[PDB]
């Protein structure tokens, strides 16, 4: 948090759905595809930690359930560019 502060951002991270919810055992993916960078960097972070998984920009995550629960977020690093973190996706189960 922060007493108030207001930035900006150059990358817009886009999750399914908006909200950054799902049932539990539904499938949510996280588009990073920058509008500026055609195949720019993509990360993918869960709790400030780098998951084993390849640099996409398209995160699909089938199966999602209790331990699936956490924070992504996706970074953007390239020429003319630097460490860059979106903003954080907090993906949680929703009670339908």
């Amino acid at each position: 948090g922060s007493s108030g502060s207001s930035g900006l951002e150059e990358v817009q991270l886009v999750v399914e759905p908006e909200g950054g919810a799902v049932a539990p055992g539904g499938t949510v993916t996280l588009t990073c595809e920058v509008p500026a960078q055609p195949s720019p960097q993509i990360h993918w972070m869960k709790d400030g930690v780098p998951l084993p998984l390849p640099p996409s920009p398209v995160l699909i995550l089938p199966e999602i359930g209790p331990q699936d629960q956490g924070t992504y977020s996706c970074v953007a690093t390239h020429s003319s560019h630097g460490p860059q973190e979106s903003r954080a996706v907090s993906i949680s189960i929703i009670e339908p």
